[PDB]
């Protein structure tokens, strides 16, 4: 039914942003790890192109909220 | 169509899985090298937040299964 | 509605989208921040598996593409 596609998106979706915010977390460590390096090497993370920055796209906020919003809307 | 709709999204979550997939093997690749450098000065993965760390959310097998099941409902 | 549903899952593809692309740019200045630290040891890209490639899963054309094709579709 369309309930059925409907649910399976959501529940994909689901999964689907759980691995995303993970993977961002694991960049950003991974960042971090890279600017203590560079720090040892005598260089600031302002010698490497992006290495200073740690505010990803990061639409958390937003995603999160719409994808509740889509739930309660499409198993309700 | 209801059809039209959801084949694209189905078309569009498949090139996203398999791009979301290709990032976090990266991901991996890149902290692997982190932990070799480390290595190299005289410290363990220990010795930096997340680095020891290659079980990332990789809810892979579930999100597969459940596009698969997506497709052959929405495409028959 | 299904005008609802399907407007709810376009804006949160949007915002996954922009997030993912976002992701992939960081992992690859990562991987550049990485190289040049492993050239500052007297190692090449070639010594760690993966840090020569910069050709990540990229199918933002085609992503792209698709998903104003399903906006125009789903919202028109
Ligand atoms: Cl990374």
């Amino acid at each position: 039914y369309f309930q059925g596609t409907a649910n399976l998106t959501t529940s994909l979706l689901g999964d689907l942003l759980d691995d995303v915010t993970s993977i961002r977390h694991a960049v950003l460590q991974n960042r971090a790890a890279i600017d203590f390096l560079l720090l040892a090497h005598g260089h600031g993370c302002e010698d490497v192109a992006g290495m200073c920055s740690f505010n990803l796209s990061d639409q958390s906020e937003s995603i999160q909220k719409k994808f509740q919003l889509m739930k309660e809307h499409v198993n309700k």
